[PDB]
């Protein structure tokens, strides 16, 4: 089993933590990469009802198992706050207009 699928993709909560920590390090300190400019806030106009405060900010989580390091995004994404909590893990995949869905 997979703790987060996101499409096909199968992300244990360890990629997910892992993810998280370099994307908040780069939130700490005011830092971006890629042409996105990851990690940007994350407007949440699907209105996933996160248990975890707003502001959000989004950064990728690779299907490869490695840290974004800028380069393609890909579909998936790790959601955080400033409290460096996860918010939850949503992906592109299977939704268009740049809109996301929930990783189940």
């Amino acid at each position: 089993a997979c703790d987060y699928t996101c499409g096909s993709n199968c992300y244990s909560s360890s990629d997910v933590s892992t993810a998280q920590a370099a994307g908040y390090q780069l939130h700490e300190d005011g830092e971006t990469v890629g042409s996105n400019s990851y990690p940007h806030k994350y407007n949440n106009y699907e209105g996933f009802d996160f248990s975890v405060s707003s502001p959000y900010y989004e950064w990728p989580i690779l299907s490869s198992g490695d840290v974004y390091s800028g380069g393609s995004p890909g579909a998936d994404r790790v959601v955080f706050n400033e409290n460096n909590q996860l918010a939850g893990v949503i992906t592109h995949t299977g939704a268009s207009g740049n809109n996301f869905v929930e990783c189940t």
